[PDB]
């Protein structure tokens, strides 16, 4: 089958690239993942869709953005935001985010138009990750470390 | 050698039980894991040692605490705090925490002279984990879930 030429994911807290569909994954495909809030009573979540292999979204390519508001106040980590990345056989990417507390959903359709990447630009972004692989490895391992509470 | 009747670990952010030595592990043994700070410029970490199988430390048994202070200012998640659990065959547990940036360390010995690992106490805490197996499973997956940023004001 065809494949995703670049990894696709979302920005998670701290400017982290969190991939839902990995580079060279077979397409069509869909991946569904549950996300939650960063702070108590957080009223909305920022959904920014990125493509690329680097560990931090500042270094990847923004494909689309939307906000989901109206989240009921709750302790951090309790709201459940269901995100689905859905790629068709032509590579067209639909992203849906749904607040399971109320059922309010938001969605974007990301097409394959003129501002998108060519084979050579795709190839260059692959090179970029390899050059920064060791540094990006440390960023990802940092994201994965458990956090300890403060003293006093 | 012996085996650890209960899991041993520390409380991580949010009151979470993070086990470093799993129940039924052969002892003596040593386990090392690196942790980091929860907030920007966090100047110290509180090391709270817990025993038990439940997902949250409030449901497990507190064994002791110590603080490691003197962490230099840095963004949240940047300091690297190495924690090592070292247990001997009689269940005596040493916990050391070391700031890898400065080499500053602190350490505690958790003695095993109370009778705390009794058949009846071990049995209850193992049964509890089974009884709350589904609830603790959803809690652990909830903790592991990625977080989305807040929106522009």
């Amino acid at each position: 089958s065809d494949v995703a030429p670049l990894s696709l994911g979302l920005e998670t807290a701290g400017g982290v690239m969190t991939a839902l569909i990995k580079r060279n994954s077979t397409i069509p495909t869909k991946q569904t993942q549950i996300f939650t809030t960063y702070s108590d009573n957080q009223p909305g979540v920022l959904i920014q869709v990125y493509e690329g292999e680097r560990a931090m979204t500042k270094d990847n390519n923004l494909l689309g953005r939307f906000e989901l508001s109206g989240i009921p106040p709750a302790p951090r980590g309790v709201p459940q935001i269901e995100v689905t990345f859905d790629i068709d056989a032509n590579g067209i990417l639909n992203v849906t985010a749904t607040d399971k507390s109320t059922g309010k959903a938001n969605k974007i359709t990301i097409t394959n138009d003129k501002g998108r990447l060519s084979k050579e630009e795709i190839e260059r972004m692959v090179q970029e990750a390899e050059k920064y692989k060791a540094e990006d490895e440390v960023q990802r391992e940092r994201v994965s470390m458990y956090r300890l509470p403060n003293v006093h």
